[PDB]
């Protein structure tokens, strides 16, 4: 089942972040997770449409609802796509209006080495589902179903559009980034394997992998 998170600044929820991009009086919304001093991990397809101007992307770490942004807003500055064919991107944001960096106002997430990740492992997927009220954070309890290459799949536990949402193991470490799935079969995330970890290390000097 899925449940809303109201204590969005406590513990490992602090780094979970709401991503908002306006489009012609509508918008695109998604999720990501703070992983560095100025860096959000998310999907390529969340930020793709703003490659021409990252400043159109608003990031609200620890957002609670559309009227409650406990850690304010950070504006996109640079997008660093993962070079492989996985739906993964680093979004670098500028400091906020008080000159704070996003990695100072939230504790950046811990990335799992994934040495112990296995089928049937209990996981959570936490972020901003597209079928819920705007900017509300939700946690879904799931089970890993497949691990191969850069793909981690888990059971039909999340719905509504969960692009960019971090997948956490039981130690509250990020093992992957939700991007999609196959309808009525499984959900899919970018698996943070050895290849993905090196990409993070190359771009995020203060990355925390445990």
């Amino acid at each position: 089942n899925r449940h809303q998170i109201f204590n969005t600044t406590q513990g490992h929820y602090d780094a979970v972040s709401f991503i908002y991009i306006p489009i012609d009086g509508g918008y695109m919304s998604g999720s990501g997770v703070v992983v560095g001093e100025n860096e959000i991990l998310t999907n390529k397809h969340v930020v793709n449409g703003a490659k021409g101007n990252p400043r159109n992307i608003s990031v609200h770490p620890s957002a609670k609802n559309e009227n409650d942004y406990p850690n304010g807003k950070f504006v996109g500055q640079e997008i660093i796509p993962y070079p492989g064919n996985s739906d993964l991107a680093i979004l670098r944001v500028s400091p906020n209006e008080h000159n704070q960096h996003i990695g100072q106002v939230v504790k950046p997430a811990t990335i799992s080495s994934n040495t112990d990740t296995r089928i049937n492992e209990n996981i959570t997927v936490t972020g901003y589902p597209g079928d819920k009220p705007l900017a509300t954070m939700w946690e879904s309890v799931g089970k890993v179903v497949y691990i191969g290459g850069e793909e981690l799949r888990y059971d039909l536990s999340t719905v509504g559009g969960n692009a960019g949402s971090p997948v956490f193991n039981g130690k509250n470490q990020v093992i992957g980034i939700h991007y999609g799935g196959v309808d009525n079969k499984y959900n899919s995330s970018v698996y943070i394997n050895d290849f993905v970890q090196q990409f993070l290390r190359n771009n995020i000097p203060d990355i925390n992998i445990q």
